[PDB]
C-alpha cells in the first residue's frame, strides 16, 4: 500500500512508487520505472537545479510555452500539466507531462501510457514527491535497491571474478567455498593496500555470497547523509561491505574473509 521509497543522488528528492514497479535505465539524471510483468505505463522523473527563482520559472516556461498546458495542484505542487498522443510502430499512446518546481530545483516528471491507460499512479507518485531543503538532516535510512547500486554491486562482483581468473585461474561461482578464492588474492599480493575500490568489490562480494547462501540476505540502499552504497539487510542489522575488508585495511588490520563472512552471519 505505501509501494516503494525511492531517494534521487544527493537526496534532491523522494518519493514513493507502486511496489509493482521496477526501476530502468534511462540516462544521465533521469529514472525511470514500470512494471515490467504486467504493463501500465512508463514513469520518468528528472531534477535540475538552478538559480533562485528556478523551480518556479520553469513552471511559468511551461505554461506560456505551451497552450495546453494549464496549471493543477498535486499533494504540495503546482504543476504545468499537459498529454499528447503520439503513434509509436503503429501503436497509439499519451504521454503525460508535469512540469514543477520550488526555489532552486525543477522537476520534469512524465507517464506514457497506452491511449485510454489510467495516469492515476503517476498523479499518486508526484503526491509524494518531497525535495529535500538542505540545512535539514535527514536520518539515516535503507530503501529498495537503486538501479546505480545495482550497478556497482555488479561491477564489485564482476572485478573480484576477473581477478580470481587471472591471479588463479579458477572460475567463480559466488558459493562459500569461493571464500577461500578471495583470501588467496588477497594473500598473494594482488590488491594495493591504498586503492579503497578495490577494497570495496571484495566486500560486496563477500555479500554477494551472503544473499546466494544465507536466506533472508537482502541488498538495499544505504542512503547516510552524503553517503549512497549498497549494503544488505538481515535480522534487523545492516551489512556494510565497506566494513567487511576496507575498514580493516584502513586500520592496518588483517583481513580474513571466512572470519568477516561467519561474523556478518553470527554477529560475533
Amino acid at each position: 500500500m505505501q509501494g516503494k521509497k525511492f531517494i534521487s543522488p544527493g537526496a534532491w528528492f523522494s518519493m514513493n512508487y507502486p511496489s509493482d514497479w521496477n526501476e530502468f535505465e534511462d540516462g544521465e539524471g533521469s529514472f525511470l520505472f514500470y512494471n515490467p510483468d504486467v504493463w501500465t505505463g512508463n514513469f520518468r522523473i528528472s531534477a535540475f537545479k538552478g538559480n533562485a527563482s528556478y523551480g518556479k520559472d520553469a513552471i511559468r516556461q511551461e505554461l506560456k510555452e505551451n497552450d495546453s498546458a494549464s496549471l493543477v495542484k498535486i499533494g504540495t505542487w503546482d504543476c504545468a500539466y499537459s498529454k499528447e498522443m503520439f503513434q509509436e510502430e503503429g501503436t497509439y499512446y499519451t504521454s503525460h507531462l508535469w512540469i514543477t518546481g520550488t526555489g532552486n530545483i525543477a522537476f520534469e516528471c512524465s507517464f506514457t501510457v497506452p491511449k485510454g491507460g489510467s495516469a492515476k499512479e503517476a498523479e499518486e507518485v508526484i503526491a509524494t514527491l518531497e525535495a529535500r531543503k538542505e540545512g535539514e538532516k535527514y536520518p539515516a535510512e535503507l530503501i529498495p535497491v537503486r538501479l546505480s547500486e545495482i550497478y556497482q554491486i555488479n561491477e564489485g562482483y564482476e572485478w573480484v571474478v576477473s581477478t580470481v581468473k587471472q591471479e588463479l585461474k579458477k572460475d567463480f561461482q559466488g558459493v562459500e567455498e569461493d571464500l577461500e578464492k578471495i583470501q588467496q588474492v588477497i594473500d598473494s599480493g594482488k590488491i594495493s593496500p591504498k586503492k579503497k575500490d578495490e577494497w570495496l568489490a571484495i566486500g560486496i562480494t563477500v555479500c554477494a555470497i551472503l544473499t546466494n547462501e544465507v536466506e533472508g540476505m537482502e541488498w538495499k540502499t544505504l542512503i547516510d547523509g552524503n553517503r549512497e552504497v549498497p549494503v544488505l539487510e538481515y535480522q534487523g542489522r545492516t551489512i556494510d561491505p565497506m566494513k567487511i575488508a576496507w575498514s580493516k585495511v584502513k586500520a592496518g588490520q588483517p583481513c580474513n574473509i571466512a572470519e568477516a563472512y561467519q561474523s556478518a552471519i553470527d554477529h560475533h
